[PDB]
């Protein structure tokens, strides 16, 4: 008979609805149709194919569905961003991030479950691009508060594992005395950042290298950094070479620039705390942060934990501050100012 | 400021959030660990790791990822499902087709938008296995009904484009007398056919073959089938062959078995009927199906269209239904009982 | 041990949550603070209780109860409404007339299931003042296409049933030469209408009687309307005076005015129907619509049933019509322009 | 034109849907339909009829109602509850609590926020039913371990503000020794409190009084408690009585009973507290008790102030805990172990 049965369906499948949604705004964003329908205000599938260089009726099967999903209007002349999709707009880096860079890593965990399937993959350019626009709105906000808390003024920037730039586009138009250098390792992120540095007219104050950060440490320049950032690259360290390998790391940094100020960024792990995890930002963001830690060759660890480092690598605690509760009120996210012991 | 943003920021992810979910319950199933946990009702990350082969540290960071979603419990012996993990059940189909054969193509959409890209690829041996499993539901039921209603009692069952040959295994264990044949173009669903009806005990009255539906009408066979089931595969040799090679397909049928009978099930293509979009099981399910159809090399008409490919084709209807409204009210599911005119 | 009970719930009381909300924005509507927030931008809990005459500690309370939904932002110089807050602005008569005039109602039906327990009541001022702010979107363009489909032309119109007469403002400001009458039962409803009248300066066309419909049928007056609207008024009278009742009313309508245009707008008793009632508007507002009918001395009917009332009446259907589906497309609310036959 | 209308109308009038779902499952609930249910697994409307003394139409308009929202399931036999419906079973204190006992008052914010209106009413009968029925979960489990960890034993047990006495009914279960007295000065509680310890057989080791908390400490008795138990009661002296009050009454306890171990439970107020009011059980629970708060007799103050409080009072500290991190893991529900200092 199946009583009843049509009711408990359209609440079964209620998280594949949203599953092709997410795909959806990610591709309206990572496209540039979000871009073209806040320039346009109303654009016809003509008008939009003939900028992007796409075909008609793959571009109306995509804007018939987000019409009906509410995303879009649609006139006769054309569709539009409705008021729910234009509320869509701040949360670009997150959609980037977690289905442009990590769609393939949650797909993966079937297979990378089996005994010696290894790490799962991951596309590391949009990891980063995405990362730096989430940026933005939490860990930019906090590295400026813990920058402006250090006792010496920031002249000369170092970024490891800077993604596109952002951080370096944003203190070098804020702050116009500094100098700046970021490295990226991922060869698509780096031509993101060189790129985002020439189009925000920095390149005469900022470099970009293609180059991981405990290799860029070890390479020789005569740049004199006072300020290191490294917002969320230590874990990314700590699961590919291990804690000594981040120790021995935290050590050259302040052997070769002994009166450097760092300033780092870590998600403190609390993915087994219940208390922590009913939070709703982190049921929407850091559960399936952390489970996408358990995949890829990334280890997260307690708050306690990277204290306890920072101490073994001859580091001293100047501040410690978590995020603004305005943007991420879990405590989860969190930023220390060190200075050598 | 970022006054309030973070209230903004929980529910403009949400759709990730579920993204993430929906992906996680298809693995949950298509690795056996919810067939594992219906087993066992308790099993430690150690036991479902030695049972299917799985790595403890990874296990366990799904598990915890579940356990915070609600879909499992955790105590001191082990992870069992909770209510709300049990009551998933019924809709693995759905998982496995949608997320399982169809993730690639969505996450496929923005490149798959440029001018002269082509059509996007699905996983074909999930698309089959899952369709399988959600046909158990609708269209197996609808089929049933509509050979009920024909003049002649089946004896000899051709399916064309049968997945896993979940239609045969059904009508087979219900309908003794049968002598059925499936053909399966995809050579992982071919192998799935092959498997399930060994697994059925079914191999003496049930032979599959590897053959798309066209290549097997034109090839040599003693086989005198009286029914033949075409669920879903007509809208595809539609896309990829066109209207002509369809109507030509359906007159080969009549010309080479007269008196058969024919049970065609379709999707009624109503992607920009208002109100029928507005239905809570075709935003679901029919808006991301539409959506994928707009990206696939397959083809979705309406039922009228459909109705006149069967006059071209030299068929009359006998009886026309859609499925039962326990199961899918949307009307859009349609399946046709047909006879040579 | 309860394991797992705090996921589960969160999800059980999520129905209370939502159910306070929605009380929460009925008052923010009725209290006019939703209209000082849109005029001030931003006020303090002192501002906003000096101008409504309300008391701080209270008004703080429902602020930040509010400012914690994510509905009003909190910054140093007050509360502001919010984007989503801003967006509930169209739904206000959905609100007060579900909330405001039904709340009772919902909140007697246990009560009111006993045997003899007699109609559960209900505040019919704002369940009038509600539905005709809902009628904006709906009924009014229904009942504007139907009389555009009528021969000749409206001067006289009479609303029976008129609310707080919203009809008659919106047809006297397009249709600048009609002279209208309004009766209105409810004497809230009444006051409300000659109220509305008066702020629109239409106090010189349209005149209000505190009157029910049969009553005002049966009093003596010299108006000789062309056009007569009876928007989800004969419901009520089925309910309240019976089917022959019903008959005789309209039996009396074109017995006085046998030249006059009929437009009469009813919902269509589809409750039972499976397919109908998964529509997202159907789940919203027709299923509580029902379930309040069932409970309540109104009776609705199915459009057949409708149809038969008027060939009884001696009626002809010139054109029947439901809703634009931009604004409800279950086809459940009916408008049927009708003539002496 | 009102493009895109319909859409945003569903999901602006969600939170109306989920108010009469709210209404229609704590009627399910207190008028005894749930348990009809529970026991029958199958009821026709006729059969629940006449065992609870109903009216067929209305019930079948209710019955009908939940049905279309999935709560029930309907067959040739009748309704029963579907998996979803049954689900719902625990959380019944929940829904007689907050809409029971206080929809009255949410209903009464809008006339309540007036200067000089008063404080909104209030069905103390279904608060202190509905509020024992959530404390199996919650409270009792914590009075329990905070009662393990007081020096010697549990003979004597008072009760102040015992709501139904459901305290006094589990701790008699679990400790065959104890004798007991309740006092509830809600007329309807008192009464519901001597017919559960009627039905539970209790009857000669416990006696409830038709009392409040200060009268009761204030009259004459021979009772030597060594427990008293004062569940989230003392916020209710608070802001009837005042801050000296609720010293003077604290004062009095350990004055006419030196050796007694007090046990309070309160809720901390952290209604202004970002993080804390982004937990699931935070929003759908403490918001809108926080709301009610702010409109009733009764204060809701920090830990801190709580504390001060007993300090004030001549109490120490024995021991603070909160809830189960199963249950509930805001931290907000908080108990204190005293004695005198
Ligand atoms: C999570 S993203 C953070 C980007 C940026 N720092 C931010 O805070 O938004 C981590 C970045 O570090 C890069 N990365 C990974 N391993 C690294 C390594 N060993 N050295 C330097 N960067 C690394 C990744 O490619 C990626 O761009
Ligand atoms: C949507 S699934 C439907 C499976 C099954 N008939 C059912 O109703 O659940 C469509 C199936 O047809 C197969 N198919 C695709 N093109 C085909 C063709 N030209 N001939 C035969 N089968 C085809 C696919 O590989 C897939 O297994
Ligand atoms: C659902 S409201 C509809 C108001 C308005 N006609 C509209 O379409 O928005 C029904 C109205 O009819 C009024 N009413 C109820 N019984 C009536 C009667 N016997 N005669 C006239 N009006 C009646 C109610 O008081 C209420 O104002
Ligand atoms: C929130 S209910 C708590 C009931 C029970 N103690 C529990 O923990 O579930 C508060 C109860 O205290 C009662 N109450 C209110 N004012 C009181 C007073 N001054 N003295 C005693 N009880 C009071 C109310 O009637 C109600 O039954
Ligand atoms: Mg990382
Ligand atoms: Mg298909
Ligand atoms: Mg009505
Ligand atoms: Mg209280
Ligand atoms: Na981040
Ligand atoms: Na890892
Ligand atoms: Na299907
Ligand atoms: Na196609
Ligand atoms: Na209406
Ligand atoms: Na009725
Ligand atoms: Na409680
Ligand atoms: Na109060």
């Amino acid at each position: 008979e199946n009583t009843g049965f049509e009711t408990t369906l359209i609440k079964g499948i209620e998280p594949i609805r949203q599953f092709v949604l997410a795909i959806s705004i990610y591709h309206l964003f990572d496209t540039k149709l979000f871009s073209l329908l806040i320039k346009h205000e109303v654009a016809s599938p003509e008008v939009a194919c003939n900028e992007l260089g796409m075909e008609k009726e793959k571009l109306l099967g995509l804007f018939r569905y987000l019409k009906n999903e509410g995303i879009l209007l649609e006139t006769i002349d054309g569709f539009s961003l409705s008021k729910e999709g234009h509320a869509l707009a701040p949360f670009e880096g997150w959609y980037v991030m977690l289905v442009g860079g990590y769609a393939t890593t949650f797909l993966q965990m079937g297979e990378r479950l089996q005994e010696g399937a290894g790490w799962a993959t991951r596309d590391a350019t949009k990891v980063g691009v995405g990362s730096c626009g989430i940026s933005h709105f939490d860990a930019i906000p906090l590295t400026r508060s813990l920058m402006a808390q250090a006792p010496g003024t920031c002249t000369k920037l170092l970024d490891l594992g800077c993604g596109n730039g952002r951080y370096l586009a944003e203190f070098c138009k804020a702050l116009p005395q500094i100098q700046a250098w970021g490295a990226e390792p991922d060869r698509g992120g780096f031509e993101e950042a060189v790129d985002l540095i020439e189009k925000e007219g920095l390149s005469h104050r900022v470099h970009i290298s293609h180059s991981g950060a405990v290799e860029f440490l070890d390479s020789d320049f005569d740049f004199e950094p006072d300020f290191i950032v490294l917002g969320f690259v230590l874990h990314e360290i700590l699961g590919q070479a291990g804690r000594p390998a981040v120790v021995n790391f935290l050590k050259k940094i302040v052997h070769r620039f002994p009166a450097i100020n760092l300033i780092i960024i870590e998600v403190d792990n609390q993915f087994d705390n219940a208390g922590a995890m009913r939070h709703g930002l982190a049921l929407a963001y850091y559960n399936p942060y952390y489970l996408l830690h358990c995949f890829t060759n990334q280890l997260l660890v307690q708050d306690a934990d990277w204290l306890d480092i920072f101490a073994e690598a001859g580091l001293s605690l100047v501040t410690r501050e978590t995020t603004s509760d305005q943007v991420d009120s879990t405590g989860l996210e969190i930023g220390y100012l060190l200075r050598r012991a």
